[PDB]
């Protein structure tokens, strides 16, 4: 049994809810919240900008030190950093950004990072300002992630379309 409330069950392991990931993180304090990161961990906008704002920029300060030491992530890759006031850990995952021309086949590689964590609160990778089709992102999630994933969807309209169209 876990703390997550109000989710619709899509599969054995994937759950979905219309909710703000930040407000959901603040309420649940999950072991892992996933960030929709870029390779530079520059948390300017979208989910990343909202998570970072909710940490009062502490996520960005920590991320800048990580990049100064390790250099950029790979598209499809990830790193584990603090969850600050939102979660125990933040898994920063880089999905391909279609608005930069990145290979959408890298979306499966991105979701494979989730399998290293038994339970996660996450957004749909490569959705929103990363430019991918969120219906496609949900399909790759269900067909790739085997651990228990609780998906938070920003837009109510999109949430209802994802559920209604789910196979
Ligand atoms: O508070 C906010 C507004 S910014 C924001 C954007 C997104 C998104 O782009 O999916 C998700 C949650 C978000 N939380």
């Amino acid at each position: 049994v876990n703390s997550f409330s109000g989710y619709l069950k899509l599969t054995d392991n994937v759950y979905i809810k219309n909710a703000d990931i930040v407000e959901e993180a603040k309420k649940v304090k999950p072991t892992v919240v996933v960030n929709a990161a870029n390779v530079y961990l520059k948390h300017g906008g979208g989910v990343a900008g909202a998570l970072n704002k909710a940490t009062n920029n502490a996520m960005q300060v920590e991320s800048d030190d990580y990049i100064a030491t390790n250099g950029p992530l790979k598209v499809g890759g990830s790193c584990v950093l603090s969850g600050h006031n939102l979660a125990k850990h933040c898994l920063h995952v880089v999905g391909p950004n279609v608005n930069k021309g990145e290979d959408i086949q890298l979306l499966k590689s991105a979701y494979e990072n989730f399998n290293q964590h038994e339970v996660l609160l996450a957004p749909l990778l490569s959705a929103g300002i990363f430019g991918a089709d969120p219906i496609h992102s949900l399909r790759v999630c269900v067909d790739t992630v085997r651990t228990n994933v609780y998906l938070a969807v920003f837009d109510k309209n999109l949430y209802d379309k994802l559920v209604s169209s789910f196979l």
